[PDB]
């Protein structure tokens, strides 16, 4: 549903407007023709006008492949890939990748096949691509219409930006709306934290710990931010919409309570790279409960609610009891220095809720004081039943043990420590973290589950920063703004809006 004229607020402007964009723009590489989706599709788009270039797309695609393909049909896929890209007489052979780089590669399918067998390859030619072709790209149209799409994304975002329809949603320091872009008809759902009552708590400094943990993450399993914008009386996320229902309802109101462990095998792993995601930014989320995993319209989850994450600086602890009780790790109930360590016994946690139907140490017909809750979680070994395989019994002690440094997954190592446990012995975390392993639940789409200081307007503009780079690219892209609106000149030519002698 995108409004009458989107056309007009998304229209290009002229090339010359986009002079302060070109110089002050980090000409990186990694970001300009990969991380910014909109970046990769134009320098991909680039490659197509050249014949030379043209190839190194198309082998970099079949290596994506090739990472997800099945093991039963890997070495298949494998010299698909070799007699059309590593044959010295293909029309569509890769060069760069030296002789001495392919032969290795011949012996590798000499031997068993493994999912990162064309890895060296494929550096070897984003090696090539870095050199003369992105530098030719900065040259050329389609860089030009790159900083066009950056001027769009810079403009402001206000209230107009956006179309609220309904309260869906509810929680401390404000409540959660549907939202909807007018110009691109996305749908959203807004955090709306009332102004006056931040001030009051003085809770400033967690809104802003919050934004900015969300803008810096960009995980298939974590709710993303995609606007943060001021208005008056309130300040606004603008946060991935999630229809699905929460995990605390599947497991008790859809569940026997619980799911099967290969059901619950799904959510975990999802979840256990949304960790994976967060902690690459040093960055603990402490308030692991079912309740706060999420779903989607086809049956994904994600994290959501991150006002108690807080970032870790490198090589240091924090300190601080906070979250719920029975879902706090020992460390945090005795108020330590603890690291990512909590997340993890959060993991445990969801894991043995999800397949046994209650808590760990809280039965579901159970009527026991905060007090004894916590002194289970402290000295109390939890005890399991026919419902977990050895595999799952395993995983859930090593990331339920009380002592955060033997804990699974609190190494050096990190998530990679999980991922190779058993319990994920039948889980390709590739093709998961792809999206092509189908969900055990797909939800319905019917489907309904649930003053004047001035030391004020210094917090805002550091929280009102606009829309968010990545996400604000992939909304062009899914609602089809960028398919549409990205055009040029009939004839591989220059159209008008990139032309510099008649504006
Ligand atoms: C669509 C929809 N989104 C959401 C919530 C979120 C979402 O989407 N992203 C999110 C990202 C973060 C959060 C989040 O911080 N939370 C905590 C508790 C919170 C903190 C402060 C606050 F002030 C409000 C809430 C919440 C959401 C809800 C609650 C619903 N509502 C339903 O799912 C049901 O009505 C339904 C629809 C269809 C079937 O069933």
């Amino acid at each position: 549903g995108k409004s009458k004229k989107w056309k007009e607020i998304l229209k290009f402007p002229h090339i010359s407007q986009c002079e302060d964009l070109r110089r002050t723009i980090d000409r990186d590489y990694c970001s300009l023709c990969d991380k910014q989706p909109i970046g990769r599709l134009l320098f991909r788009q680039f490659c197509e006008t050249r014949p030379g270039l043209e190839c190194y797309i198309q082998f970099l695609d079949s290596v994506a492949e090739y990472e997800v393909t099945p093991d039963e049909k890997l070495g298949e896929k494998g010299k698909e890939i070799m007699t059309k890209y590593l044959t010295p007489k293909s029309p569509v052979f890769i060069a760069q990748v030296g002789q001495d780089l392919v032969s290795q590669t011949e012996e590798k399918l000499l031997q068993k096949p493994c999912k990162e067998l064309f890895s060296a390859c494929a550096q070897s030619v984003h090696e090539y691509l870095r050199g003369e072709p992105f530098h030719e790209y900065l040259d050329s149209m389609f860089f030009d219409r790159f900083l066009q799409w950056k001027w769009l994304e810079r403009q402001p975002v206000t209230k107009n930006t956006f179309r609220q329809y309904r309260v869906l949603g509810k929680g401390g320091f404000g409540e959660v709306c549907a939202c909807q872009v007018r110009a691109t008809g996305k749908m959203y759902a807004c955090k709306r934290l009332e102004k006056k009552r931040i001030k009051k708590r003085k809770g400033e400094s967690m809104a802003l710990n919050e934004k900015q943990i969300l803008e810096k993450v960009n995980s298939q399993f974590v709710v993303n931010l995609a606007y943060a914008y001021e208005t008056k009386d309130a300040l606004c996320l603008v946060l991935t919409i999630m229809n699905g229902g929460d995990l605390k309802f599947h497991i008790y109101n859809m569940g026997n309570p619980g799911f099967e462990e290969e059901r619950a095998l799904f959510y975990a792993a999802e979840i256990l790279c949304g960790l994976e995601d967060l902690h690459r930014e040093n960055t603990v989320y402490r308030n692991l409960k079912p309740e706060n995993i999420l779903l989607d319209d086809y049956g994904h989850i994600r994290i959501s609610d991150l006002g108690l994450a807080v970032k870790i600086p490198e090589g240091d602890l924090i300190r601080g009891r906070v979250g719920t009780v029975g879902y706090m790790a020992p460390e945090v109930l005795n108020n330590q220095r603890y690291g990512l360590s909590p997340d993890y016994w959060g993991l445990g946690c969801l894991i043995y809720e999800m397949i046994e139907g209650q808590s760990p140490f809280r039965g579901r017909k159970e009527k026991v004081k905060r007090e004894e809750v916590d002194r289970r979680v402290l000295e109390t070994e939890e005890v399991y039943s026919h419902k977990f395989s050895e595999e799952a019994k395993s995983i859930c002690k090593m990331l339920l043990t009380k002592d955060a440094k033997q804990r699974l997954g609190c190494q050096e190592e990190g998530a990679a420590e999980v991922k190779r446990h058993p319990f994920f012995r039948n889980m390709n975390f590739k093709r998961l973290e792809a999206g092509m392993l189908d969900p055990p639940f797909v939800p319905d789409p019917r489907a309904v589950y649930c003053n004047l200081d001035h030391t004020d307007d210094d917090f805002y503009s550091k929280f009102s920063t606009g829309s968010v780079s990545i996400p604000w690219q992939n909304e062009m892209i899914e609602t089809e703004c960028f398919k549409e609106l990205n055009v040029f000149g009939p004839n591989g030519t220059l159209p008008p809006d990139l032309n510099r002698n008649h504006p």
